């Protein structure tokens, strides 16, 4: 039973792991073009505002539904464009540090990213539970597409947003490995975000990767809460603010227009390849958030 499966990461001295009634294992039916209010007591079926997403994305509320025992959410062309229309759903509540989130899902045979991801209401801090291009082969490159269906990229942001700027962590331990072929089955993605300096990640009940510290998680001061971006004066939050979950997909500039203009760094669906529903279609068993409490 989904609830019973042991928290992976450490509560703490005499500290249980509470499980949230936000928490969603998605037995319920919600048909695309009208969820129902199952659905709709714990999710809208949009991003968090009008923005219709990155890239080639054009999110739609009804490229979204539930059934059979899992969220899912798939891609079509949409008429007349070169955009996709794909789905993104929004949690109704926020969660913050101390939390453990973990999604158990399938990311999809495609070049388009499967998404389960935190982002602040103010969209200036931004935590990634799972991020994968999962495709084994891109049509749009003419190549093998291995170097992404083993990876999974593990990560987190923080923005000053007028003008724009964006920091991540770009060590080669940001994108995980272990010769895994992610598209091939569900597996639990989860992240014990602890407080506004600690990070931990966890792939099928291990901890993969531990994130933590002022000088990887805001090195540029983008958190200062007076003058963002100047290292001179250190009044940094960290990653403080509440929290909506957001599960999508998207086709990201980077790969469907890449910067070297080279068709063969180019990773985006074909017609050919949208042809195969299966294949561009995310699903999500299950997701499941814990508190630490005493005992
Ligand atoms: O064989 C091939 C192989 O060879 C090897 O040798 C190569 O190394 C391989 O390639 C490698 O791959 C990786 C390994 O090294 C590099 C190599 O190429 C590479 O590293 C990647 O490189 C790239 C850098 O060029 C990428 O950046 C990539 O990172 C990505 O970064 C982001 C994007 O996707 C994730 C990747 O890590 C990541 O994090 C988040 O992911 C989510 C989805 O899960 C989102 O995409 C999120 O984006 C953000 O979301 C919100 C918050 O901020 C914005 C941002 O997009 C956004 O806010 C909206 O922004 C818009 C404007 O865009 C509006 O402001 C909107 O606001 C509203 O606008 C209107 C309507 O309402 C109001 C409101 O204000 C307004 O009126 C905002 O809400 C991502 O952060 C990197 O890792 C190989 O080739
Ligand atoms: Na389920």
């Amino acid at each position: 039973d989904w609830k019973d499966i042991p928290v992976p990461a450490d509560a703490g001295p005499n500290m249980k792991w509470e499980f949230q009634e936000i928490s969603d294992n998605f037995e319920y039916e919600a048909p695309a073009d009208n969820k129902g209010s199952e659905f709709l007591e714990k999710w809208d079926d949009f991003y968090h505002n009008a923005w219709a997403g990155p890239g080639l994305t054009e999110w739609k509320r009804d490229r979204s539904y539930v059934a059979d025992g899992e969220l899912k959410m798939w891609a079509t062309r949409k008429p007349g464009s070169d955009k996709i229309n794909m789905g993104c759903i929004t949690s109704k509540t926020r969660v913050v540090y101390p939390v453990y989130i973990e999604a158990r899902a399938k990311v999809m045979n495609s070049t388009l990213a499967s998404d389960v991801w935190l982002l602040s209401a103010d969209d200036t801090q931004e935590i990634d539970i799972l991020d994968a291009y999962g495709a084994d082969y891109s049509e749009s490159a003419g190549k093998d597409h291995s170097y992404f269906s083993k990876k999974v990229h593990i990560s987190h942001h923080v923005f000053i947003r007028d003008p724009f700027q964006d920091y991540q962590p770009k060590d080669a331990g940001s994108w995980f490995e272990d010769g895994t072929v992610w598209n091939k089955e569900f597996h639990r993605f989860g992240v014990y975000w602890r407080d506004p300096w600690h990070l931990e990640y966890y792939i099928d009940g291990v901890l993969v990767r531990t994130v933590s510290g002022k000088d990887i998680i805001d090195p540029k001061h983008f958190t200062n809460t007076t003058d963002p971006g100047n290292t001179e004066i250190d009044t940094r939050t960290g990653l403080n603010k509440e929290m909506d979950i957001i599960i999508n997909t998207e086709d990201q500039t980077w790969r469907s227009s890449p910067a070297s203009g080279l068709q063969s760094n180019t990773y985006t669906p074909t017609d050919n390849e949208l042809s195969n529903i299966e294949n561009n279609t995310f699903g999500v068993d299950w997701i499941r958030i814990y508190k630490p409490v005493e005992k």
